[PDB]
């Protein structure tokens, strides 16, 4: 249909099939498709998700123009995504003025100030993690990181968001953990979403049937569960409180539920998935593991409890986290819908085009990264951290729509790692997939789950 | 689904049925439904076209706020209408910045200046009208106005828009008149569009099938026919010329076709339908007919040819046209889609609500019109024309999005009537529907076509 | 659209709304709508589920013609039901020759012979039920029947179908009980299915998206779980065995899964729901409870273990079960799609019409039942059991497509009750809904769950 | 989805793309795709029209089994085709018992008896054809066959079906010819129908919107036009009469309209298209033209008027018609939907598979035709006509569902040619496309229309 767009504008790209566009090229996943296109075509290129034209861009100035400069004017929203039901009101999903309102109503929740107050509560579930791990370190049986990390990551969420306090690894069947684990980061290469991409005219069909990519049952569990806690604390420290206090243009109650749902997933599969990637890289590079175990003990001698300030003090820890996020940027791509005919850094961009930054492919670009497949934390030494274009390395996005939970996500993940490297070491098992292979699907996740050996220090 | 909207906001309205909303109430047509609601509920009210909330308003200040004040800011577009294909680019159909561009690129086409230049060509087809009529005035057989007026109205269009010059009543089968008559003002109460209103999620389905409410065949006839005339005049006075000269941000070629299509219908069924309504009212009020025949002869003695200036000179003619348009405002309603949460003249209007002015019901409101059903031209005497709220009487809309062809449409219609009342008189026949009954459907048209007796002066 | 059908044929019925047909009348549920129509219109009547014409019939001969006589010829299948995915192959859902094959391949599974072999295994979980109950009979706290019965009913299913052996009330979190409880008898008056009924043209839309009214996750759990047990028993007494042996025109493996799913639900919510209804009626009619506790002890003195033969010996037990099923026939209606133009017992029935028997309304018809709302088991005394038209009383359907699991369902339910009335008695609590109110929705279930007092004999 | 079908059954075919199946291979049209598959794969093969599995077959016994033997049992209907509206009732479109009824109610209309009675009326419009042609034979200007033949072919239809009698080439604008020319043989490779094939789940969507591949306006013209003529002849020789007499299980009135529509097209574009193909082959093989002009004059000396009997007498005329139909079999393919699991001539054919005979590819198969691209009428000499497998050469189909109008179509076409070769000869013009190229689309029609020189004998 609209498959002449890039051929006119003089932008190169893979030739689209009728109806499908270029989607059959996703058979190795977004990341691999993005790398190929980068090499085959250079700095800019175009392709079609069904009839949806997508313009990839790799110029840091141009990227900065889209993500920062012209964000409010032209590139305000992300690719429409449906069917979502009442989740239209989630911040990550909302548009234009509604999003601007929600970003405001929700920003002070994520300050360095409020973040320092969540430390002692986040500190408490680190210790729960250790005990579950030593039960396996004392029973010489290899460990799947995702289960134990997610048990931890969930434990922090439920708490930092509603006060609920479960040992999700040892009380995994209590009514709360059941619903909350039923979140699934959406495989955009799964049967369902490829059908969307080729039949996006079916989203409104599904919307009028109250179908939701968020299971209609988990949402109902928390919609009421919030209006219980809402009326329990009212009247008699967490995200809900910080959002309830805000509605005192102000936030509504079902909007509040929707943000709660986004926050819960946000820090579940993500925090847990990033922790897994770090632990893998640690186990397969044992020296880095040792160098970090030294710094954790120098700043916190005698296995001293990590504090907010001791965490920012640690610099090799930061380097490890960053270099992991370079090799596994869980978002893979950034995207904005171009809402007006515009011209940025010398290129005409018509209305409706989705503009896409290929984060995974830029993190692995040899034109900016020496030995880009190698896990080498020193790239982020304060000697070299200045050489790195913040518009090439973008694991949390950028501009007015970057990751709202970035600080919290780094803090949470580091508090988990300080505590864990104070007590154990991590070894490849025979069953450990080395080298790790990324799922060919639509998520940045390992093909096989990560299994390692855990020895008690 | 969204059927609680007005019940929350505290706006009264007829209770909606699931899925249908209030559409079953259209069984007497928009106009009658609008009158009822006006009386039942007062100054504002709400209802649902399927799941689409519609807020009717009748305050002239509030109407002025929507149609003029906040037009560019909030109320810029009309109710989405599909499937349209390439006709998305027609001015009457286009949105936001695209419309603003098209209104600019097309405005100077409709000036008092360019309009004075179309007079002598529009004058020529008036004489064709007379001859066809006297062939019936000399053959004592009653006449259907729509056929003879449309023959005339078409004759002016084809000319004033492309130079083509046919006697569409006597050369009705030439290739051009066949396609051009295949326009149909859309019965929004017909089977098809009621299905849209209850399944608007099916428009995108139909759009991806290249289905068009404008027959895919007539459009193809003129798409090429334009790019012929385009390349005939280039290189070797009408709307096409005025649009071709404009593309010399500038107008494209298929956009040019689309405007051509809108203009052709615009002045066909409308001009012809309004002429019919005037002739009816004239025949059933013979004194008004006489008073106007006197003024036509005082300004143009000896059946003098009407000129642009002699036309504006005529004031009872104007009164007749206006008072007809009061009783038959062919648009019935005006509408704008509310693009932001706003508050106008003290009422909150949420995003997405269609705001509707019920022109037909306001033209017939006894709270502003004495004996409103009576055809009484003197309402528009220069003694009384000042008493009339331009926000109650709105046959051409208002504000930046009023009828672009208003001046031309009045001129064309008056040039037709001066010539015709200079030569004939018009009498009720036995077959004449008295009093006229409006089609219960979705157009302002007579139930039965208007048949009259035509006697040669 | 097709809303003239019954008006032509001369069959009376409620006047249908456009698009909706008569569905708004479901606001009190099928059962109440059926009763009204029966009284308002008499022996036959028509109505529209959207555009779907439905002919209700209440003549026992005519009912026998449809359900038995012309079953194979004309009335072979049930109302199309979608989207179902691979569940198209379930027996209860399948059509024409495929169903005939599946009914054959699955019939010997349900014989009096094989049924006598399942007794000792079904006997074992009765004792599990007692212990869970006395833990509540010794802790003076009222009991919700559905939870304790479903715990039991599940326990029998998992066993009688796959050998799996869980105390689902005390091991409720083991991986098997989680998936298996995620069956939900479909509320055909819920948002989703009313949308089907008005947009049945959307089923094929949903089918091509691999959407399934059976959650795509539970099905995957058992599809593989079967092909595990399949390859565990092969090679090294239950329904799976009886189906695996059958494929040794023969049954396939995914067909086998689908039957497994139908059987699991079939005996879960149903058996458990019917048990609840009996216990309610028992508690609110304490004499019937006593009369039955006497017969259970006469045939099984000293709390003797019930056997297959001792179960059929018990006749007042049968009367209780039957009279409960009269007042709560969980299917509510029977239905067949008329596959040919036919004429049965003097009435023309066009192709495509769904023919419906209103079981609930016939069970409550005063023209066949004295004091029909009264729970009076003696109606089914061997003195009166002969007076009862098997085409008026139809809790298991009739003809070649009656309930395949009828015998098993009666046996299972009676083995549960003999054991339970041998040990406890059942008393109304203050919280007990008396009289019970049927859910206004699309299932025969109580508005409020049934809570009773349980005292240890 | 179902794209494993042929890979399992062990049938070879082109590998299908997701969603598209093999449809992209239609870029050279069905005929060319069919030839390739025949050569690449042999006697049987499979492919996918979207998700629709299609099994091509080329064994004459197997073809006879499908088209004749198992027609009523298994292969009764053609590939579902929609949206059709009330045209569901046309015979060529109807299914199962409804079709069997319509074939009966309509068969005696097409007998050798009734056909002999239509001769003198069909004879009359032959003479109209001559005069229009000599007006061009006397004005040395090349002639487009389709216009002049269709003018003739229409003239015979309107007459033989309703008595209406127009000179459609010289009265082409009368109200009847306008609607009747608005039939269009459907380009199944046009945008619309390829969208069906990939979204056949959208047919029911369109059916519920009263959209029709037969324009909703032409159908309305004749629905009423029939019920006028119906009530004009009733009460005060053609197909309508023969159908009206039949309803005196019997035919209804709107069914009657629908058959009328099928018959009108059937003999319009087809008869006219076949005539064009013959005239082309005649002009480009001048000896065949001469040999036939001799036989026409031997049987009809002195330009004697052809009679029914003189027509069957002519044998080289028959040979010409047949050999043309070999090279241009306007149906291209025959098709039946397999309604049951069956096994025919040693191959398993699952339910739902469309079984397709590739007539065009078999007519051009070198394994049955010497020099198959050559136009050589002698193939059909009574010496060689016996060598020809009626299951390889199938321009009118075969079995209970062959072309109902075959005899009439041959008669009509031959009466046209006898008259025309009695008076003119036909010569290539410079503008004549030699060799003719078949439209790459979805019809058997020439790329360019056929233009020839016409000289008066
Ligand atoms: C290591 C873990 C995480 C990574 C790598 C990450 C990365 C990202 C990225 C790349 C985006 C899009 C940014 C852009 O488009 O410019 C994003 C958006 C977002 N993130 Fe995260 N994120 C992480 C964890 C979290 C957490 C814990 C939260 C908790 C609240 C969170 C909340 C959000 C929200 C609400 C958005 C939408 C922002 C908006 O649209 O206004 N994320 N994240
Ligand atoms: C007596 C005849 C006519 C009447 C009563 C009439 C009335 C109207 C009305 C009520 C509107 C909507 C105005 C609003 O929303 O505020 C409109 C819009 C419009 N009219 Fe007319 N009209 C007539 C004839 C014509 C003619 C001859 C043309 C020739 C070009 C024309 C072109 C248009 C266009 C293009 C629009 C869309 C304006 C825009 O969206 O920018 N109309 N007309
Ligand atoms: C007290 C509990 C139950 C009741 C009241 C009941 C009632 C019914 C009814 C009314 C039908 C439709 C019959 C007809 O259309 O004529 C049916 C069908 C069916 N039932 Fe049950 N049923 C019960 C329990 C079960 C159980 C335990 C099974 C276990 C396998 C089962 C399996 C089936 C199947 C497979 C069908 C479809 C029959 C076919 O289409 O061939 N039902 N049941
Ligand atoms: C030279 C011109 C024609 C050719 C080559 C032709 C060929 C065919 C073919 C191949 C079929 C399908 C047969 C099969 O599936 O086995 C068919 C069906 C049919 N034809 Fe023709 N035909 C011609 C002219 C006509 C005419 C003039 C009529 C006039 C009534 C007609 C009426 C029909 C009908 C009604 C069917 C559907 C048969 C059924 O489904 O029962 N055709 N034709
Ligand atoms: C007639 C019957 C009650 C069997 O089916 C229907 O009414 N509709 C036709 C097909 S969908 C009902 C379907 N439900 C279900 C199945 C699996 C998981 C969850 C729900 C079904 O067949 N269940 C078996 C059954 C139910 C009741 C009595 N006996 C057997």
């Amino acid at each position: 249909h609209s498959h002449g767009l890039f051929k006119k504008l003089g932008i190169p790209g893979p030739t689209p099939l009728p109806f499908l566009g270029n989607i059959l090229s996703y058979h190795k996943g977004f990341c691999m498709f993005d790398m190929e296109c980068h090499k085959k075509y250079g700095k800019v290129w175009g392709f079609y998700d069904g009839q949806q034209p997508v313009l990839a861009i790799t110029d840091p100035d141009m990227i900065k123009t889209v993500l920062v400069k012209e964000c409010y004017s032209v590139f305000t929203n992300r690719r429409p995504f449906g069917p979502v039901g009442f989740m239209k009101s989630a911040i990550s999903i909302a548009e234009d003025e509604e999003w601007k309102r929600l970003r405001s109503l929700l920003s002070p929740t994520f300050t360095s100030g409020k973040l320092k107050e969540m430390v002692p509560i986040i500190a408490q579930y680190g210790d729960v993690l250790v005990r579950n791990l030593r039960r396996e370190a004392e029973t010489g049986k290899p460990v799947t990181l995702k289960d134990v990390f997610g048990a931890y990551s969930m434990d922090v969420i439920t708490s930092t968001s509603f006060g609920v306090n479960i040992d999700s690894l040892n009380n995994p069947q209590d009514p709360f953990v059941e619903n909350t684990k039923k979140l699934l980061r959406f495989d955009f290469l799964d049967p369902f979403f490829l059908s969307i991409t080729v039949f996006p005219f079916l989203i409104p069909i599904l919307e009028v049937l109250n179908i939701c990519v968020f299971p209609r049952e988990v949402t109902n569990f928390l919609r009421k569960s919030v209006k219980r806690m809402k009326e329990s604390r009212l009247e008699d420290v967490d995200f809900l409180q910080l959002m309830i206090d805000s509605q005192n243009k102000a936030l509504s109650d079902l909007e509040l539920v929707a943000q709660s749902i986004i926050f819960i997933f946000a820090g579940y599969e993500t925090t847990s998935s990033v922790l897994s990637f770090i632990m893998y890289e640690l186990a397969t590079h044992p020296d880095v593991q040792q160098k970090l175990q030294e710094e954790i003990d120098a700043v916190l001698p005698n296995k001293a409890p990590p504090t907010y300030d001791t965490v920012l003090q640690m610099e090799y820890l930061d380097m490890v986290v960053n270099e992991t996020l370079r090799l596994f940027p869980i978002a893979m791509r950034l995207e904005r819908v171009c809402k007006k005919d515009v011209e940025i850094n010398g290129m005409f961009i018509p209305k409706g085009v989705v503009v896409m930054i290929p984060s995974y492919a830029l993190h692995r670009d040899p034109k900016y990264w020496t030995e880009p497949e190698k896990f080498l934390p020193e790239r982020f030494s304060k000697k070299n951290k200045d050489n790195i274009d913040p518009y090439i390395y973008t694991p949390f996005g950028s501009g007015p729509r970057n990751c709202i939970g970035m600080r919290f996500a780094l803090m949470n993940m580091k508090l988990a790692l300080i505590r864990v490297l104070q007590n154990f070491s991590f070894k490849p098992c025979k069953e450990t997939q080395i080298p790790l292979k990324l799922s060919l699907g639509g998520l940045l996740q390992p093909e096989k789950p990560v299994v390692l050996k855990v020895e008690s220090r």
